[PDB]
């Protein structure tokens, strides 16, 4: 008999506090102050997006292990123009005939462009280290000359560098004539010619200019054009500008000082945007725009939010003590946490006490009315009355904050770090509510000594309980569970990149014309693990793709991949440097060596010539050349010291100088082979992707292991640099439907273990829970609401919450003696529906008067149009379904003396 034991525990337990009020209230509001202190103490938030990832997941090892050996991913900023008004037209360019060009390549915007680049580039700001003024050479990615940055030398990437960002480059006519001219040749004309071929250093038009950049290395038509799905670089509706900057670890004071650029180059291209309105639609973004952005709303919206829980005073109509109750449970909860160490944002920090509240606030709702409709036997003062009324309420009111507390502390296994801090605060909060609404709140309810509800509800008992109204709402709501299970499998699992973001900022504009202007996606790299020998001739063949190397290997897997990017999510070509290093040991120039010079006897670079170095480092012609092992660590680093210039521009450290780690010997550790991904417009593009390369990947494993001298656990896989966010969806669907399974067998397991419910009551109480679920569902995929890891703790938060929509219920009809079940049910309807009913519009009108004006997109699609959702779909489950289906399948008559 464990309910019994319960209600004359708690019975006694409310006699002596109500005997001893204002001691208990006294030292049961002491030890909330030292916890509350935790806030004020410290209470130290996470600004950057790094509270998205586990900490442990393989899609961050990797990127631990990445970062390790070839430094860390640069950040790039970005700005797009696309000219909307000005016309295409045509020109008849003499070598390629007909070409019908854009209005956006138009000899007015572009030096229009270049004023912009070069006093960008000119950019100095102030720092909080007042020492030193900040100019761009500290903070530029410079690929190829990272020991003392010259201005000139760091990453710009546009069109205008292909002429070196020279004006009078630019502005070139020359005189070109093929005995049918009849024209001079102008930029446009080189322009086509560089699109083709980024890596030419002499051009074959009458003017001479190279399409390498100021610093030496090529530029890639999609990294500077984009728009040009058809028709191929002729009709771009875009240009694009790009600055990189190389990226530190988090406490680095480098980083602190390179984000403080970043924003007066924002704020520069701000005054950029209204400089100039009839001629361009500039839209831009940094890298620190998006991680100090969506702080911005949730910090903008605490007062906004400081009506919800002034909105819950004035619904109840003793009643300010009992939210101030609530309120100082869940700042104690919320601050106890600066002890252990925990590092919550501020969006964690402003939701958590907007639902443990709604849950916190029926209980005090339904001891204050029962309390206040208890028949009031005379002969006894309060002290034992408030005991009395406390002994019946406390176990279902146990139960509701009890398999609330346990789905919380259940839901917080999920891997994303400020979805399980949130899940560990809100499950704190609630179990440290129920210890402190009876060692708190009774005091004050016995210290406070010194209708129309059950008016109608005997008008609505008419309106139900009849064979019109009980054989309709059975079939009519099975048909509703027939729909939802079906609507189901309509969802879409994922979260979409822009839902952080306000209904108004720029970061949208920049992604819708990013998704529609852009030809490459993220580039991705295929890392190799420790253990390849690189050295062997049957060694670099399985690696290789030229001239006498195998039928299938990884660079030539990589290039049939991309041949199908429909399946496979690739678009351009690998680009090995094994590829390129066996071209750069071809001879005539490239690689030799000094014979009658003592001093310099080892290499001859390119750029020196004279009747001294003869050489060739290959020694004679013969099919398929390849270095010998002792020709390979000699011959690899000075590879990566060789700038191309025209002599031999076969390759050098232009892109692949920090692309292969070598050790302090030879042997190389590790490479990349960089790969760009397909245009991925919505989050279930990037996932997609994650797994079409991850596949590969390991196909591309699975067949390199075979070679002679590998090793073992030697795995290529791939990286991005937003793979980190999206790998959990691969494993969202069974790491979600058993959190949800398992969360329903503690609840089931208690509350017909606690009030009576031996097997039938509790079995409709579980129909109705899977009823609401499988409902909620549908509709969540019906009406938009994706299915992430922070829409799955509301889902489990709503299983706690829906004990509250049918423990009363159950609970009244138990307990009711009356004989047939046609009016057994009607008694516990006008009890405790009109309570519960009360209960939920107490959450039903706070939780749309503020959650539904929220401002941000997260709060408003994930907080306030689910939430709204399961309560008016659990008042629905709660007073028109369960006492109808209740008198059917009711079980009989419990004396319960
Ligand atoms: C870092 O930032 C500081 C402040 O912008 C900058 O100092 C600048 O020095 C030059 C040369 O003096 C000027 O642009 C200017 O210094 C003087 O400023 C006064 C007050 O407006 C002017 O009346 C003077 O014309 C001018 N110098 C003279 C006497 O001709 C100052 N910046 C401004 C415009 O206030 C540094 O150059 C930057 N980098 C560092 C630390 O070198
Ligand atoms: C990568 O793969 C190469 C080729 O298989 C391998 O080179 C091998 O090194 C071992 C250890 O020294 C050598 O034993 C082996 O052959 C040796 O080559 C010399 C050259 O003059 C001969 O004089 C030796 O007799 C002979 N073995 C000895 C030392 O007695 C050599 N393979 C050949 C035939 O070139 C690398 O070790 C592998 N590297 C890694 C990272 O495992
Ligand atoms: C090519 O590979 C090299 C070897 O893996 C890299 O050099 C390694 O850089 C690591 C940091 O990126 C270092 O780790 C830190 O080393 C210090 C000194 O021993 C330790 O105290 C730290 O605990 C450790 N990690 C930190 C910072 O917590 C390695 O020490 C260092 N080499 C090794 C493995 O000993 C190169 O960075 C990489 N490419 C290049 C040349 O940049
Ligand atoms: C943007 O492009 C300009 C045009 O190419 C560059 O200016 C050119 O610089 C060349 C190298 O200095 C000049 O050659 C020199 O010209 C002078 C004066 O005519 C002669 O005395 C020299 O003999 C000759 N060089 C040598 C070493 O013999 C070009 O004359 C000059 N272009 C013209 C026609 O004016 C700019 O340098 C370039 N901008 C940048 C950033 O470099
Ligand atoms: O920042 C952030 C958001 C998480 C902040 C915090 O973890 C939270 C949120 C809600 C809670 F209840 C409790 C804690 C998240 C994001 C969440 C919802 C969205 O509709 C959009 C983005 N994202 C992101 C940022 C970059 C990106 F590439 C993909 C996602
Ligand atoms: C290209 O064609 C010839 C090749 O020598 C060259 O003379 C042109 O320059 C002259 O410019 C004149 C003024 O624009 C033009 O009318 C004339 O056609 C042309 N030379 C003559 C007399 O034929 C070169 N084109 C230009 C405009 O520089
Ligand atoms: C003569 C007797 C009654 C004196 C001893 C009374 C002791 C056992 C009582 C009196 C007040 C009580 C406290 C009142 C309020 C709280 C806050 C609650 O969140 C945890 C328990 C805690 C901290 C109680 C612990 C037990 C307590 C200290
Ligand atoms: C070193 C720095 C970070 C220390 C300063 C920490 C600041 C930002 C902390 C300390 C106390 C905190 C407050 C403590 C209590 C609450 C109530 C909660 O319902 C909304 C957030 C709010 C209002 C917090 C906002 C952030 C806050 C002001
Ligand atoms: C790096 C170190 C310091 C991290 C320590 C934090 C982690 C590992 C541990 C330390 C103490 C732990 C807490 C101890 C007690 C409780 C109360 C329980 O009802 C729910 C879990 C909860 C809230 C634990 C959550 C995890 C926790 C916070
Ligand atoms: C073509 C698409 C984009 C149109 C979408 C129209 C929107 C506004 C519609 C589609 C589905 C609709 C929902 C369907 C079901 C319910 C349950 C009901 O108890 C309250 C209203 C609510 C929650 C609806 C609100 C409006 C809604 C969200
Ligand atoms: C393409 O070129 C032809 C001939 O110059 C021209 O008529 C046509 O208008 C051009 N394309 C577009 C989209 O206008
Ligand atoms: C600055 O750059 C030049 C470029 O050659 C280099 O020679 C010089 O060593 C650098 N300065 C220092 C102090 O290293
Ligand atoms: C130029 O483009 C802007 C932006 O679309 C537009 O508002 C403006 O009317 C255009 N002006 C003209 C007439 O070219
Ligand atoms: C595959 O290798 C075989 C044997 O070297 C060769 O005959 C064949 O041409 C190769 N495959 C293709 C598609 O050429
Ligand atoms: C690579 O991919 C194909 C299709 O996924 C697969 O059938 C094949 O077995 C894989 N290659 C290897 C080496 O297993």
């Amino acid at each position: 008999s464990t309910h019994t034991l319960l209600g004359q525990f708690f019975q006694g337990w409310g006699t002596w506090v109500a005997s001893w009020p204002l001691t208990i209230l006294v030292l049961s509001v002491i030890p909330v102050v030292a916890l509350a202190a935790g806030l004020v103490f410290t209470e130290l938030t996470t600004d950057p997006v790094e509270l998205w990832s586990a900490p442990n997941s393989q899609a961050r090892s990797e990127k631990a292990f990445h970062d390790q050996h070839f430094g860390p991913f640069f950040r790039t900023n970005q700005v797009i123009l696309t000219a909307p008004n000005r016309s295409s037209y045509r020109y008849d360019s003499l070598l390629l005939g007909p070409k019908n060009f854009s209005g956006i390549l138009d000899l007015d915007l572009l030096l229009e462009l270049l004023e912009l680049q070069e006093r960008l580039r000119h950019l100095q700001v102030w720092s909080p280290e007042a020492q030193r003024n900040i100019s761009l050479q500290d903070i530029c990615y410079a690929p190829l000359n990272p020991d003392n940055t010259s201005l000139y030398d760091c990453c710009i990437n546009s069109l205008l560098q292909y002429f070196q960002n020279n004006r009078t480059l630019l502005l070139l006519t020359a005189n070109q004539t093929l005995m049918g001219q009849t024209s001079q040749v102008d930029w446009k004309d080189h322009f086509l010619y560089c699109a083709n071929a980024p890596l030419t250093f002499k051009d074959g038009t009458a003017l001479a200019l190279s399409c390498m950049a100021d610093y030496g290395a090529p530029v890639f038509p999609f990294l500077a054009i984009g728009g040009y799905k058809g028709k191929d670089y002729s009709e771009a509706e875009a240009l694009i500008m790009t600055f990189s900057l190389n990226n530190y670890p988090a406490g680095d004071p480098r980083l602190a000082q390179a984000k403080l650029w970043e924003e007066a180059f924002l704020e520069e291209m701000r005054a950029f945007q209204r400089r100039m309105a009839g001629m361009f639609q500039v839209t831009f973004m940094a890298e620190r725009s998006l991680e100090d952005e969506i702080n911005r709303t949730t910090a903008e919206d605490l007062p906004i939010f400081a009506t919800s829980y002034i909105v819950i005073f004035l619904y109840i109509s003793l009643g300010l003590g009992g939210v101030a109750v609530v309120l100082g449970a869940v700042m104690a909860a919320m601050g106890f946490f600066s002890y252990l160490g925990i590092r919550s944002s501020l969006v964690i920090l402003q939701v958590v006490p907007f639902l443990v509240l709604s849950v916190g606030a029926d209980n005090i709702f339904i001891f204050v009315l029962e309390y206040q409709r208890l028949p009031r036997r005379p002969g006894e003062p309060r002290e034992v009355h408030i005991g009395r009324a406390l002994g019946r309420v406390a176990p279902s009111m146990l139960l509701c904050s009890l398999s609330e507390a346990i789905c919380f502390f259940l839901g917080a296994l999920t891997p994303m770090p400020a979805v399980r801090t949130f899940a560990l605060t809100s499950g704190l909060a609630v179990i440290l509510d129920f210890l402190l609404q009876m060692s708190a709140f009774v005091a004050l309810l016995s210290l406070d000594s010194k209708l129309l509800l059950g008016f109608f509800q005997k008008a609505y008992a008419p309106f139900l309980l009849h064979w019109i109204t009980r054989g309709v709402v059975l079939l009519l709501f099975l048909a509703l569970f027939g729909v939802s299970l079906y609507s189901m499998c309509h969802i879409s699992v994922g979260l979409d990149q822009e839902l952080a973001l306000p209904k108004d900022s720029y970061l949208l504009d920049y992604f819708l014309f990013l998704n529609r202007y852009f030809e490459v996606g993220a580039p991705v790299y295929f890392v190799t693990t420790l253990g390849y020998n690189f050295s062997s001739e049957a060694g670099m063949n399985a690696i290789c793709s030229s001239a006498g190397c195998n039928n299938f290997s990884f660079t030539q897997k990589i290039q049939y991949a991309t041949e199908f990017p429909e399946q496979s999510y690739l678009a351009i070509p690998a680009s090995s440097w094994v590829d390129d290093f066996i071209d750069w040991l071809t001879p005539s120039s490239c690689c030799r060596l000094y014979i009658s010079g003592p001093n310099k006897d080892k290499f001859c670079p390119s750029t020196v010539n004279s009747l001294n170095c003869l050489k060739n480092c290959m020694s004679i012609t013969m099919g398929s050349v390849r270095p010998s092992v002792e020709q390979f660590h000699k011959y690899l680093p000075w590879f990566l010291n060789d700038r191309p210039n025209i002599k031999c521009p076969k390759g050098g450290l232009a892109a692949y100088s920090t692309s292969v780690n070598l050790t302090s010997d030879g042997q190389v550790l590790a490479s990349r082979f960089m790969a760009y991904h397909k245009p991925l417009k919505n989050s279930q593009d990037y996932t997609e992707a994650l797994r079409a390369a991850r596949e590969l990947a390991a196909n591309i494993t699975a067949d390199l292991r075979k070679v002679p001298g590998t090793d073992p656990a030697f795995e290529v896989f791939p990286y991005t640099i937003t793979n980190v966010f999206y790998e959990q969806y691969l494993t969202i669907l069974p790491e979600g439907l058993f959190m949800l399974s398992l969360c329903l067998v503690p609840t089931f397991a208690v509350s017909c273990l606690l009030l009576g419910l031996d097997l039938r009551s509790g079995l409709l109480n579980l129909l109705s829970i899977v009823m609401i679920l499988v409902d909620t569902v549908g509709f969540m995929a019906l009406w938009g609401i994706s299915y992430n890891a922070v829409s799955l703790i509301n889902l489990v938060s709503a299983v706690g919450m829906s004990v509250e929509f049918v423990s009363h219920i159950t609970r009244s009809f138990a307990i009711s003696t009356k004989p047939t079940w046609l009016e057994r049910a009607k008694e516990a309807t006008i009890s405790m529906g009109s309570a519960v009913f009360a209960g939920v519009a107490m959450t039903n009108l706070p939780g749309i008067l503020v959650l539904g004006l929220a401002k941000a997109q997260l709060i408003q699609i994930f907080f306030f149009r689910l939430n709204l959702l399961i309560t008016l779909l659990g008042l629905l489950h709660g007073l028109v379904f369960l006492p109808v289906i209740l008198s059917y399948v009711g079980p009989d008559v419990n004396p319960a003396l």
